[PDB]
């Protein structure tokens, strides 16, 4: 396990996970009681604390789904970890969906041909685990929050050569494209754990809307707090 | 339009639909009131009725992913239809599933490449309108109806010669397979429409378990009342 | 054997099938002497009758590869059937093919990857049986029936998304689409059988000509006494 | 026209083709009057010649679909052909497929990529021209040679690492397995000209069999008399 | 370029890149004169500063593919980026490869299909720039370090599924396993500049062979002398 | 071993090969001392003499992987051979390639699927080895020969329908197009021997350029001098 250096104790069996490690240190920080930093080999920083007294992790994932799914492996195999959900944001690709409305990732679909590796070579469904998507829906109702649950893509490639790629993933209904959703749920499927990704939209692919600091900071604090509602049993 | 002999008018925006046309006849003459056969073109059977005094049709797609979007097609673009909730049944793969089980399918994978062809040659996600799922999963809680909700597999051939097939589902988390869900997803998303597939357990093929026909009758009954009761607004 | 409700012995060694079960029933009523029903599960009728003194089967075997390949493999299997002549119609895709043509696929291609998948994951060709396909010739000629020998593709989407796909066939040389005949052939040589698709014209794909219903007929009945003659030892 | 050095008027319409160019002189100087070496370059020697008091060509085309369809388009494109009759050997794949047998290749699969890409991408049958394949059959009748009509397989690796290869032509009906009948069939396609190979048994890749120099012999001129009359109109 | 905050001119031409940030500002504290941190978005650091009087960057790029040419990309168009060397390691598939080599990557492979998008779908050789290949191999000589120039394979899960994998590399003589190379070789070409990957051995995936860590020490050292070597012009 | 006759001791354990057997046959006569035809099966030549008092064998391997890799691998397991140095030319798809130019080729890729099924699926790299490599390349520059070293492309379609190819290469580094290299490799990598391939411009894709006889001549005689200074030992 070269790449995570915590104890095999070290973490809760819920961890959410951002792609950037100085967004979970923000969040222990910020969120957390008592976090204590867990992990930190090749700056990917990890944390262990307490939520409403519970226990909850916090762990960066690096980009792209060859960093996220190695990263999830080692948690659930040498960590004990029996739940992972992502935190992240995407580049919408609805005209409905708005610069302030958090996804809900029901499914996703990927150019990385490791989803179907792990299916034994077929294409199999990957999507996240109905409880918590059922769970996170209820929250961000209960809690006034404006969701959107759909279809996500996950791209290998941030700079993709494909210029009808945007227009091809509306076509199809798609709510937006990030880099890892898709690399979890297969994971998560394969693995036998739980997952789900839960994103704020960082760009609109469509009309390029822009947005004030605190209009993306609201979404962020939104998706936290369902995040970590949703993980607490 | 040479395969449903209808009226323009004669759908209701919603559409049940079992794969075999006796069956829809059967539901038409024994849920609906009023029910009237609107199409018989090669023996594929469709009628409009009313369910608690709201308009609903009930129509046979036949079997195989091309059958079904054929059908399925036709509906959306000659016939005003606006959601297709498909009812049939799968063959479970997993040990947790049993034999009065009804599966919600959240999403589908398939082996048929006519979705990818959907999607602009990309392996998008192929998923259930949340909203519908999440009625119909209400619906069962508020009746009391045993429901898993997951993922299926839709595979070509019933008779696979790969002997590996139903265990690799299983090794993947799969509810059971079928032959159309994914079919009808696919559709829904390329065509800008809602659907759902709810499912009963017709074998199991991991326990080869048997039942009584009052057993799989009871199966039946649940999942028309929850197909009914989510298409109607 | 849930699709076929007929008795292991009520089949005849060859059996004719359209896509249509009212096709087959009209065949059975129109040209078979002493045809009786044997089977109607899902409204897919099938007939057991005589022509010329000899016994032979008629049968609907539905829209798509997915279904006529299950019955296919039903009807070998559990049935003792040694030849299915599949009598269909074609939108054609040669300016020199015309509506009153008869049209011998000699072999097929297909969008569908259940052949690739019946012949360990080789494209092997799918074809006619040689001495059925050369019989048709001969009758069609002794006959004084125009036909046309060549190849068919089978595609998997009556409603296919790539708008090129008839110009394709057409700058290969291919004598029209339907969606079946491929999946007959790839059937019949993974299960060591005999067949054929004899196929008149449904439309021009290319001319758009249109038909009366006298000319519409005479192809139907020119197809209809070829399959006979052909299937009858 | 790097390949060919003969002139544009020097070959007729239809050319004889084996792989090898030695056995393109034979031919030339044993069965053909007055035949003359129109090209040369690399060792592919070429001949135009008469049977009958009718011009004929006969050339090598080399080993493989790379050269023989490289020959092929410069032959349809830059010398008028219209007709391409492959004589050829394969390794028989069927336990009744003889020694002494001639094989006719109704069509032929593969795993060269080429004929797909011919075809749009789309997987079209390759197939022999009828007129031509029923005209073989017919003599081969009239003269008493023994004939098997069926499916080939075209193989890019005479040293193929798959063992299991061989086995799996035989399971799916295969007659034998040769280099380049595939690409022919799908070079003629492409290019609308006619095609046909007819071809002896090399070798017999389930009984590996032996033959006496005068059985071999005598399949070769069985062959040779037959790709003349059939191509002699 | 959300991944970058630095200024547009903060990088040398030549940017040395090993996976890990932290071995990164290592070599900045080490082998550097006067670096300065010029990056550190998501821990993601980079430092600019000189080597024998010459300026040079160094840079972490994280794991896996779709992680290095994001940065890679970055670099490239925003930064004006136009060589990047990685320092890796990789687990060696030789007998003849030994835990102090360090390994010059002539060419990759990968599971990628990244690399084929980016070459227009062809699956198009990517390999070292061989100026610098030249260059690594012509010092590496001169300072007596023990070096293997060959093949590559950069695989997309540290933790496949498929047990033949590393047997798969060694029958086909490839030298070792990493995650990236491969990444870098396509982005390289399909950008227009230099590459190479300059890699030692952290374990041998034949042997499990085990070293003392002033062993791994000496090959560290050696691949950054080489690394620097090579890239000051 | 029906391709090659000669007796198992008649090779040296290098092989240069040109396409064409006709250049062989000129190699041995203009270069080689004692040059003795040793096989002329098919009409495809190979010789064996002295170069330099050191033992050297020539032989034509025809056009294309299929034809190149077949004769390469008889040469590999029935005739003791270690290494096979391709003499070809290729079409030049890069501007600063000129006619003049002696290309080394470092790696190759290719649309023949043939070196991923050698390489157990994946597609692992195809290049040359090294020691060869580097040693061309000395002798290049020794002796004032104008080479170039990179990636080149083989084809199997010498008239490839895809209109985009030559720019496809170009766009991605590559030096020029030709149909054998990429064969050669992986056979070499498969079969554990050593290769390189050596190439004169023959064409320029990208500016139709023309030369003297005299320039063409000198190109041919730069690479022979090459192949036979890298080959000896």
């Amino acid at each position: 396990t070269a790449h995570i250096n915590a104890q095999p104790t070290d973490f809760a069996e819920t961890v959410i996970m951002p792609g950037d490690p100085l967004r979970a240190k923000y969040i222990a920080e910020t969120y957390l009681t008592d976090a204590v930093e867990v992990t930190n080999v090749r700056n990917m920083l990890g944390y262990t604390g307490y939520y409403q007294g519970q226990r909850i992790s916090v762990m960066g994932h690096g980009m792209g789904i060859s960093s996220m799914v190695l990263y999830g492996h080692e948690l659930i195999n040498f960590f004990g970890v029996k739940r992972i959900i992502r935190i992240g944001s995407l580049g919408a690709t609805q005209q409905h969906v708005e610069m302030r409305d958090v996804i809900l990732a029901q499914a996703a679909g990927t150019d990385s041909p490791t989803n179907a590796k792990r299916s034994s070579g077929y294409h199999m469904a990957t999507s996240a685990t109905f409880s918590l998507l059922h769970k996170a829906y209820t929250k961000a109702n209960e809690k006034g929050i404006s969701v959107k649950v759909g279809n996500v893509f996950s791209g290998d490639l941030y700079y993709d050569p494909d210029e009808d790629m945007i227009p091809a993933l509306e076509r199809f209904g798609v709510l937006g494209i990030d880099m890892e959703v898709a690399g979890l749920y297969g994971l998560a499927h394969q693995q036998g754990i739980e997952s789900l990704a839960i994103l704020t939209v960082s760009d609109h692919c469509l009309t390029g809307e822009e947005t004030t600091a605190q209009e993306r900071q609201l979404s962020f604090n939104n998706m936290i707090e369902l995040a970590l509602e949703t993980a607490l049993n």
